[PDB]
RNA sequence: CCACCCCUCCCACGGCGCGACCGCUGGGGCGGACUGUCCAGUGCGCCCCGGGCGGGUCGCGCCGUCGGGCCCGGGGGGCCA
């Protein structure tokens, strides 16, 4: 009888970002700073 | 028409310090993610700037030059005029 696809109505999207974005550069190269620093404070504190 | 004496036009090229324009670019603040075996650190989206730099566009001031304009225009020597 109605064989035709009436397409469900697009509502208005708020864009909230459910996704982890990638991790820059700088903050990269930065954990591994943060990374090498907090590894010799543990020997400095301890020895 | 040119050598002589001031001034004046646009165009060309080079220099120079200035305006008005896309990038680049430390710090102040919203907003959110994120990191570190101390509370400390790092991008990020709207904007704000304290800046400078050239790229070229675009528009100036002034200087350069046996410059180009039938050597623009106005106050003795050579022209297949």
């Amino acid at each position: 009888e109605n064989p035709v696809y009436e397409k469900k109505p697009k509502r208005e999207v708020k864009k909230k970002r459910w996704n982890r974005p990638k991790m820059s550069l700088a903050q990269k190269k930065d954990r591994v700073a943060q990374k090498k620093a907090s590894f010799l404070r543990a020997q400095e504190r301890a020895a």
